[PDB]
């Protein structure tokens, strides 16, 4: 990555590997190693990302956003 | 919000996702984006929620009180 | 409780609600609210407990220990 | 240990406690107490570790890295 990892893994239902990063980002990892996407937040992802039922990444940042990515990697929404 | 969110959120069995934040309150939100009630807490909610059978909300804040919240918002108790 | 929560609350299997404060403690308390018990610890315990098969509760400090406590509150042991 | 243990554990299938430590490790520990293996990495293990379906534990460390470990203790990829 490029920041500290204080964010603990979330494990999809495909497998991939969802965490986030105090260089402002959310990865999602495949379980081979590579990257699928990278979602840039205004701040750092301290937050540990959740999963829901319809696969959504539910994670919070230090920029007083929680952010609703879809599995894709596109913002659904942000509060 | 209004507040850095270190909370990890946590998904209820309807969908909802509940997260705190360190401006002190606790943030219950539909999958839609849309608020459904937030609960104020004395001290900032860096503890990461956690949901019971009976759906209630459990989730500490740095006002030495562990709360517990009904999925309607209403206080169930706290220590 | 004595100490701010930063530990998230995890849900045992009888509803039992274990945490942890930085008040050096690990609380287990019951659903209606009143507490079951309470285990000291040398640090304070920022970890969040983990609960096996056995009911065990898995949770670290910051006294360098990993402790290992039974349900009904007696330490099974720490690293 | 040798660090405070801020990570959370994570529970294996065959009940092995994972967790990390600010002393650069992350420890798999069996239920009887005993030590399995221990991973050392570049820097503090605050993330608190995740586990998927092959096994392999997911953690992040304070040294940019997200570490996979297969559940022998060798590890499987790192980004
Ligand atoms: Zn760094
Ligand atoms: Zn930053
Ligand atoms: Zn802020
Ligand atoms: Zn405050
Ligand atoms: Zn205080
Ligand atoms: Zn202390
Ligand atoms: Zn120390
Ligand atoms: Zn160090």
């Amino acid at each position: 990555t490029g920041g500290s990892v204080h964010s603990s893994p979330a494990i999809g239902q495909d497998g991939t590997i969802y965490v986030g990063s105090n260089d402002h980002y959310l990865y999602a990892i495949n379980p081979n190693g590579k990257l699928k996407w990278k979602f840039e937040t205004g701040g750092s992802v301290h937050s540990s990302p959740a999963i829901g039922q319809d696969g959504t990444i539910y994670v919070g940042s230090n920029d007083h956003y929680l952010y609703a990515i879809n599995p894709n990697g596109k913002l659904k929404w942000k509060f």
